[PDB]
């Protein structure tokens, strides 16, 4: 059971891709401003994503997805 993976696939991958590189120019995820700090990544997700409808993903959802992405997307933290 990997709820963060499942939630990311259901609510995020449509735009951000299976590996986080979805969208123009390599995507918004790898190296993002808050992507080095679990709590700030989760907070940004909670506040703003999915785009235009953040309530689709509850607080727990945002935490689980942030964990999934930090654990599975190489190069997510800013260098
Ligand atoms: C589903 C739950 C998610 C998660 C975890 C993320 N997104 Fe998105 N996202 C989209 C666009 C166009 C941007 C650029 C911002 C803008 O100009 O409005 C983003 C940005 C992000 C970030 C980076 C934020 C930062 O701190 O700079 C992160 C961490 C992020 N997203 C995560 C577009 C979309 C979608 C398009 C329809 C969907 C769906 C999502 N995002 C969903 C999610
Ligand atoms: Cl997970
Ligand atoms: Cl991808
Ligand atoms: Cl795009």
């Amino acid at each position: 059971p990997h709820p963060g993976e499942a939630l990311y696939e259901a609510q995020c991958a449509s735009c951000h891709g299976k590996d986080g590189k979805g969208g123009l120019a390599g995507g918004e995820l790898l190296g993002c401003d808050v992507c080095g700090d679990f709590s700030l990544l989760a907070l940004r997700i909670e506040q703003t994503m999915p785009l235009g409808n953040p309530e689709q993903c509850d607080t727990q959802c945002s935490s689980q997805i942030a964990g999934y992405m930090l654990e599975n997307f190489a190069g997510l933290p800013p260098t």
